[PDB]
């Protein structure tokens, strides 16, 4: 599904080497958020071997996709656009306004979507906060896909990603969403933060966070990959919680 240009580019919105992202529209009707290259950012079998999975993945939780387009001028990604944008951001102000019962609604949407990219054997190198978008009512979906704060061991050390990887990452966003938005480790150096990872340390518990939460965090948290649960079994962890909490 290729878009030739009947783009219509707003202001920008979004960055990174990789290109920039622009507020649009898709003929002159759908909101969108344009997802531009750069130059030497990306060789074209990169992105359109990245787009082509891209478009393959869908699931409720996921930023939904128009289409791309290869039709020359910079090349983009067209997805629909997120009326609350990222998730990270949304945290951090609107601070104090969230209720745990909000919070965790958050924490089971992007699990949702992570089960589902689990099962499909995606692995999110980057889970976290400031790759959730906010959109219809609360609604968290997650993107960027297809930073040693977010990092499980194995990928500290031997960079050794997997889908137990991501639940690490996961861990740490929960954290990020019941904090309202903090920063994990702030006061500390990514040659610092390994020290204290390594020899058992793990991020405080948040006040909005119940034990129950908590627990779960710590599951995600595990030194052993294998000894972290599948999103698919967080994903009803959390129902539980969530049901009864």
């Amino acid at each position: 599904v290729i878009d030739p240009s009947e783009l219509t580019f707003v202001q920008e919105i979004g960055s990174g080497q990789f290109g920039l992202v622009h507020l649009g529209y898709w003929l002159n009707k759908d909101k969108v958020a344009i997802k531009t290259i750069r130059e030497g950012a990306m060789s074209e079998e990169d992105f359109i071997e990245e787009a082509e999975v891209m478009m393959k993945l869908s699931h409720p939780k996921l930023v939904q996709l128009y289409g791309v387009c290869l039709e020359q001028a910079p090349i983009c990604l067209v997805f629909e656009f997120m009326e609350h944008g990222c998730l990270s951001d949304y945290l951090r102000t609107q601070r104090g306004l969230f209720a745990a019962e909000t919070l965790l609604g958050m924490c089971l949407d992007v699990c949702e979507g992570m089960a589902y990219l689990e099962e499909a054997c995606v692995i999110h190198r980057d889970l976290a906060a400031r790759n959730c978008l906010v959109g219809e009512n609360q609604v968290i979906k997650v993107s960027d896909f297809g930073p040693v704060k977010w990092a499980s061991p194995e990928v500290f050390s031997f960079s050794r990603y997997s889908s137990k990887s991501d639940v690490w990452s996961f861990g740490v966003l929960m954290w990020e969403v019941f904090s309202e938005g903090k920063i994990p480790y702030e006061n500390r150096s990514n040659s610092e933060v390994v020290e204290d990872i390594s020899t058992g340390f793990r991020l405080y518990k948040p006040r909005l966070a119940s034990t129950h939460v908590y627990q779960i965090m710590n599951h995600c948290w595990k030194e052993r990959p294998e000894d972290r649960p599948a999103f698919s079994r967080l994903l009803r962890q959390l129902a539980e919680i969530a049901e009864s909490g």
